[PDB]
């Protein structure tokens, strides 16, 4: 995360940190056995941690909880990133408590205008590395249509959408992606890709979850 701020221990219960061996990636809890994150984040060996804010530190509140299986949509296209979404099913279930929540899915999706929480271990610079031991945040606008399209035209499929800041500054980064974007409660896009990190004009690209609620669904109820 570019620009943000340090959320604050367990403020953010439904974020996961997606672990082999070090951080590669984030993800949501949406209820006790399974998590969302993005197909490109997948891998095998998956840790995940859950309850964490010092991600170098045992600091009490984590649970460690072997993935069992990581289910990558099956119309995921490496090239575009198009159904940039996977399911990933713990191996035993998490206990849930007021650090390790579950957030919930859309039931609509999410206007332009609305200000959502994005939050991430990733890096916080546009220009160098500096990767943070606690969980950041930022708050966000989602960006209408006509400009996600005209800040990548021809890149943008119906499953994305646009948030952040043009003026630059202020965005997601590597590290960050299959992370939650939150908005009024509920989780709205899954972080993806974008043109480098928080530069003018090239806002974070998201998968757009509320596209996805009825095979989330139909995928947890048959596994
Ligand atoms: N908020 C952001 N500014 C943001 C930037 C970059 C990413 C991701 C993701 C990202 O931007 N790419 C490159 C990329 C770039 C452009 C594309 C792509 C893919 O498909 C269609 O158009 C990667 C996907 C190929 C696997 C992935 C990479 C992994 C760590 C950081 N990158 C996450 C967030
Ligand atoms: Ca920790």
């Amino acid at each position: 995360i570019v620009g943000g701020y340090t959320c604050g221990a367990n403020t953010v219960p439904y974020q996961v940190s997606l672990n082999s061996g070090y951080h590669f990636c984030g993800g949501s809890l949406i209820n006790s056995q399974w998590v969302v994150s993005a197909a490109h984040c997948y891998k095998s060996g998956i840790q995940v941690r859950l309850g964490e804010d010092n991600i170098n530190v045992v600091e009490g509140n984590e649970q460690f909880i072997s993935a069992s299986k990581s289910i990558v949509h099956p119309s995921y296209n490496s090239n575009t990133l198009n159904n940039d979404i996977m399911l990933i099913k713990l191996k035993s279930a998490a206990s849930l408590n007021s650090r390790v929540a579950s957030i919930s899915l859309p039931t609509s999706c999410a206007s332009a205008g609305t200000q959502c929480l994005i939050s991430g271990w990733g890096n916080t610079k546009s220009s160098g590395t500096s990767y943070p031991d606690v969980l950041k945040c930022l708050k966000a606008p989602i960006l209408s249509d006509s400009s996600c399209k005209s800040a990548y035209p021809g890149q943008i499929t119906s499953n994305m959408f646009c948030a952040g800041y043009l003026e630059g500054g202020k965005d997601s980064c590597q590290g960050d992606s299959g992370g939650p974007v939150v908005c009024s409660g509920k989780l709205q896009g899954i972080v993806s890709w974008g043109s480098g990190c928080a530069q003018k004009n090239k806002p974070g690209v998201y998968t757009k979850v509320c596209n996805y609620v009825s095979w989330i669904k139909q995928t947890i109820a048959s596994n």
